[PDB]
């Protein structure tokens, strides 16, 4: 059956994943702006960026921003969700990680963003409940084979910088997101060298491989998730073997940033060198995946 | 290899579906209930009561349309998350069908399952008005890959009857809304008609222009039927494919379930006898590991123990 490289591009915003991956048998899907702003709701970029700043202007509740923002991260994980589930089928086993693949298929980031990365992130900010946070790892889909994601590298001063100019329609420079979402990217880079290098959470929590206070595990010691004597609650707790789970089998890639539009491009061409890939499931698997990538971005992308 | 029957039992409110899978269990089987603590304490506070209050504001002309959905959304996404990682964490124990066969080592008996959570509450508060068909498309989008062996009892009352059963049935913060009644009876209705319209061959996609136990049911008798808003539908008339591609993990969804369905019109003692009836032809599974079973075991006990009652 023919093989096919899935390559997630993703990381915190701001860093010149898209400019750049725009610019690299091969497909792209693009980032679901038309879903984001028109499709699922509108404007759902700005009323998040307008829900924090009332939020930290004081003007609104954290249980008033928690609603809004848990809210609009389902509309914006929506099409990430369904391209996942449409695609689970055709998935085949890991191709003796071989010749080139029949195709390639570029994501403008993976479902994990919306599920986990943003909604870690905004608790870090104060909008989101740690409870919420483990209902959308608890609806994280299973890691299908080949599952290459390639997570940003670049300076703060530098993203800033970029930062500065991805400004989506609606978006507010905040460098505090920046620096929360910047950390959730960091942490869920140490969380899968944790539990491939074999960390056990469980055996971990009471306080070689990162350390479990330098893994994504550090955020989910929230008081809100513990019992009376500290104890985390067991559906917390099984939302956390989920998380450990679903990241353990990921294969994780880093692209530095702080580079040209050519050398980023240039770089994640040789990446591409260790990426598992797969087979297809059926023989008509490929064109119909290519439809399924040019009928998302025609219809979403904007 | 052991095998395990999984049954989960839905529908409606106001039935009597607690109390008979009780019983059920009086009768080895572990029950795995209603996570009401969650709901009310360790999720957030008093969500069922938040539930009803949000909707009542809407049809008070208190609180808007948009305002509404933002609340119900999240109130939802707090109802079914014990719901959604007991069924991520049960999962890697599922083996292939074996069926029924002799009794099995395991009988859970679920209150509720998965798809209450994710896709008829939403539905029927959608239907309500109190959320966007978006959003419970977006839910939809996350119901999770069906494990064999998904044996789901869906209940039946008449309406009347319903209706006088709910008017006793205190749930904390529960404020008895019949119109919100009709409408979650009504997307468990499809619900049925669903699986089998989907076991019957159906197929939405050739039959979208048109809007075993029994004929093929017609597609407007189906869940697809929801589906026909105009915020779903592309300028050139058809629904944009996100929606499209949705509504195609919905009918794969509920394709593999086996769905029946219990008469809740008679005694407590008679839905249980009835409920033990139907289980009997009810499909077994093996599970993936022997210890499966002691594990399955503890962690619905577990999930009892901290979260229901
Ligand atoms: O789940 C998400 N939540 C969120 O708030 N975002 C913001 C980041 C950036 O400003 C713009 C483009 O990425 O959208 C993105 C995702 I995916
Ligand atoms: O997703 C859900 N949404 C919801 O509104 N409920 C309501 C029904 C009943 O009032 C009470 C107990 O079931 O909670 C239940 C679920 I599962």
């Amino acid at each position: 059956m023919p093989t096919l490289l899935r390559v997630y591009i993703d990381g915190p915003h701001g860093m010149g994943k898209t400019t750049t991956t725009q610019l690299l048998d091969i497909v792209y899907v693009p980032e679901p702006m038309t879903y984001w702003r028109v499709l699922g709701a509108s404007e759902t970029i700005a009323n998040i960026y307008t829900t924090q700043h009332r939020l930290d202007q004081g003007e609104i509740s954290a249980g008033d921003a928690a609603v809004v923002m848990t809210s609009a991260q389902i509309t914006m994980g929506m099409p990430y969700a369904v391209t996942d589930a449409v695609l689970a089928p055709h998935i085949g086993g890991e191709a003796g990680s071989a010749p080139p693949p029949a195709l390639t298929l570029i994501f403008d980031r993976h479902p994990i963003a919306a599920l986990l990365c943003y909604p870690a992130a905004r608790y870090l900010m104060g909008s989101m409940t740690p409870q919420a946070v483990l209902a959308f790892v608890a609806l994280i889909p299973p890691t299908l084979p080949g599952t290459n994601i390639v997570l940003g590298a670049l300076p703060e001063d530098r993203h800033i910088d970029r930062l500065a100019k991805r400004q989506r329609p609606g978006e507010r420079l905040d460098l505090a997101m920046l620096a929360a979402i910047r950390r959730v990217y960091g942490l869920l880079a140490n969380t899968v060298r944790y539990l491939q290098c074999g960390g056990s959470w469980r055996e971990d929590w009471g306080q070689p491989r990162p350390h479990i206070g330098d893994t994504l595990f550090t955020l989910f010691r929230a008081p809100e998730l513990l019992a009376p004597n500290g104890d985390l609650y067991n559906v917390f707790a099984w939302a956390l073997d989920v998380l450990a789970k679903r990241l353990r089998s990921m294969h994780v890639f880093i692209l530095d940033y702080d580079q040209s539009p050519a050398g980023c491009r240039d770089a994640l061409l040789q990446l591409t060198s260790g990426m598992v890939q797969t087979h297809v499931t059926t023989p008509g698997s490929i064109p119909t995946i290519c439809d399924l990538a040019r009928t998302f971005a025609r219809e979403m992308g904007e």
